[PDB]
């Protein structure tokens, strides 16, 4: 499933930074019960940056196992070297995942033509559906709509997570691609606007802690009841902003811990513990959402 | 040596995309003869992003052996995961490299406190001199002068490659650190200005193909003879700019091949072959510089 | 009328730069026949910058006279000194205009509190409805939603022309103001998106030359037929962009001349004649729109 | 004189918002005694935006008479309409001012060709020396070095006040113009760096309240004694920054009043009184500078 509220799930860790199975199970049970459409495992919010490919794979397999068919799982598979992205993708073939979320190469700043060849080659060497992921603030490059349109012609490139926060992109992309190509927001604070403009859902950080509200908001939005959805969004808006008051996923892991959904808020360096000021900002956002 | 013209050297490759030993030797001899003060091996211009850590270590060791004590070699050791940066740094402990060039974590956007804990841990796991590297347009994050001052108090952290193109940083950093701390431009087009403000040199892309002029420009600059250094800078300014007409190192590798310095201009995806129009652009800038 | 397609009308000039009555009449007849909701007289596209207050007033009175009750007229009245904005506003009291379009002070970069006091004082000393105008790219300041919300409580501040091109502003403002406060796009290329998000119309440069299409697009948008409206918008999109290929109103005045709607494309300095390249770009956009 | 520390002088006002003659005389005496090289009368810091042209001419003439041949006076003559800039310039022909400081048209965003025709026409209607003024954050447009080179060939255009804060412009402009062409910082915080790169001085806001230190800093800089100039710059750096904590000239006028240099800190709307928090911020920076 590539529609509705999709959680960009945290990788819960113990005090030594290793995946905590008991916390992860609890989160998955929570998403099943709360009506989340799918789980992105080991994307950016899941600390893909600081797990090696072995641990990355373990977490995705553990997520599949615990999910036990009750909720679809999409694996993060992005890399800034095309050969590495292919290799990582091969690790998940015939695993049970329903798709992959794959980011524009970060740091090395390829051209549009380079981005096109990068994703075409990934797509060629798998049967798994691919969701492109654009986030220039993190990567230093910007997959423009024209190039998205070229890539949408590839059979198994089926959608895009668009995280510019630039809402003009929704209809620039939409007019260049087929009606079943999926447009997903990657920016929680502008996500309802994104859907109102024609987007089909959101890959969401807020959904980690407000899963039920997020699920209802996205369904109301898909039904065209945008005013009914804005009431919920307005409740969630302090969360949409303050979950990024310190680098993601520091705030959301703290929030998960405060709610009792995970055992510890431990991250891996270069992420560092939440400051006390961040604590009180996030706690106030959780209260505004009605979660504490 | 952490002063004068330091080349951010390309990793020349055969048509298969693997390191070409004869081309690399030719490049190193060229830098020895040209007066280049040091080599950065497998930094960004050397395609650190598309080489695995074993391949990257093989290229550093091969560059060191080929230099044969004639020119100091600095290893690129950057990673966006701290444990991974330590691990890569440790491959070079007691190897003969004189120091490491280590970038701010890219993509995961750490806070200033995160940047501090990252570089500090790295420095504590090595005896090698560490040069910080700040390049916000590639990384999505910006190591501010205040934090550079903090890290400069670590015995082992001895300078910064500053690639913002924002020349105010030279004296903001200088007043916060000791006189022994080295300040290096990471932006060829503004590097002479950077030295005129008190910078000690440049880690240069232009130097790959104009090593003699670059060495002489930096020597004049260190001596305070700025007007004569500008005459060289003006010859070189089209290269400073046009070597980024397409994503680096696509232009510089083609220019190396055109000058007979390397056998092929092959790169790894997501870098792609230079376009015809970029070919003509770089040819004209080489001509302007008097090289072709 | 402050809803639908509102033309930011050109001030047609003869060869000496003086208002051309015959061309202006033709334009007004054209807007009456084409279903334009209203005319903004002597706003930015009408060269408010280069007419003095006497000429400014003459053009607005001439526009009223020629309009002859058939179409409502809104006068541009903005100034970067509060006392000048008041004085200019007093010139139009009891003139027949239905409202004023008043820009954030440009150049002097006041604070939010300053912007609040600026517009409150203007509003206090007239009965005429006021439409706030935010356009940071031109002014160097940005009237934020919070401050719009404070100003909306003033009886006769009735709406805003929002020209950031940042579509998140629509619902940020809307939730802070009453349901009859009017939200108008000031950015043609993102205007349909703006209306789809809840905006009530557009103060438009494209409407100078594609009035009928613009009127229909805005009505379809108000009725919720967004797909039907996008077909028209897609026809107009090259115009929405290329009318700004050179500084507005240079392209649109040329376009008006090519269509025969005005006698000359003359502007006042520092606007200069369209280049030949601009000519062919704009002509191609007019053809794509089906106007030539 | 178009060299050294040139003050962008406030227009001190009584509580009614009109020019206060006793405060202005006190300021001019202060600059004569302090070693300030020249006064810019009714530039931006002098509230050119909120004074009509008659009031602005009255203040320039009063500043000239009070200077009584002891210190050269430069008139601000900027306007975004070319005919208006000419008219204002002509008020000062044969008046005793030594030159004009004239800004790129703000708000109407002319092309580079427009900027060329604007400044050229102005220069042709006067015998007075003209200093160009580029400040893109206020004006919405950017006079590039290439165009500065073009205008410098006009006999009458003799320098530029560069307020981008982008220090690369110093040598981009310098290589395109003759050695007689003057380069002046318009950004106090980067002005010493600007002079170290070959700049000839600064038109300064800081100098309003720290005229002695500024004159001495610029004198040391012209002599090449940069390290000793930095010691002064560091004393002054909190002012360089905090004098813009609220929109200029709100902070500098309050600081003038606190030092007993003017009778009131009154400004014209849309500038508003300094906040309590800004009061405390500016007080601390004055203390740091050793003035209070």
């Amino acid at each position: 499933m590539f529609t509705g509220s999709i959680v960009a799930i945290v990788t819960p860790m113990d005090e030594k930074g290793n995946v905590c199975r008991a916390s992860l199970k609890k989160l998955i049970d929570y998403h099943v019960a709360s009506g989340t459409s799918a789980i992105v495992s080991v994307g950016t919010t899941g600390e893909s940056a600081t797990l090696n490919h072995d641990e990355h794979a373990d977490v995705v397999m553990m997520t599949l196992d615990l999910a036990d068919g009750r909720i679809p799982v999409i694996a993060g598979t992005g890399a800034n070297a095309t050969a590495e992205a292919i290799s990582l993708t091969q690790r998940f073939n015939d695993s049970g995942i329903v798709g992959c979320l794959t980011v524009t190469p970060y740091y090395n700043r390829p051209s549009q033509e380079g981005l096109y060849q990068h994703f075409k080659a990934i797509a060629e060497h798998t049967d798994l559906p691919q969701i492109l992921f654009n986030v220039p603030s993190r990567t230093g490059c910007d997959l423009l709509p024209e190039t998205v349109g070229r890539l949408a012609k590839v059979k198994n490139i089926i959608g895009i997570k668009e995280a510019t926060g630039n809402l003009t992109r929704v209809n620039q992309i939409k007019e260049l691609v087929s009606d079943d190509f999926v447009l997903l927001s990657g920016d929680d604070a502008s996500a309802l606007d994104f859907m109102q403009l024609g987007g089909h859902g959101v890959i969401s950080v807020t959904a980690n802690v407000a899963a039920r509200d997020m699920a209802q908001m996205c369904k109301l939005a898909a039904e065209g009841h945008f005013a009914e959805a804005r009431v919920i969004n307005q409740r969630l808006m302090p969360l949409h902003n303050k979950l990024f008051v310190e680098p993601n996923p520091i705030p959301v892991k703290w929030a998960c811990k405060e709610l009792g959904l995970v055992a510890t808020d431990t991250l891996r360096l270069p992420m560092t513990p939440i400051t006390d000021s961040g604590r009180e900002t996030v706690r106030a956002a959780l209260k505004h959402a009605g979660l504490l």
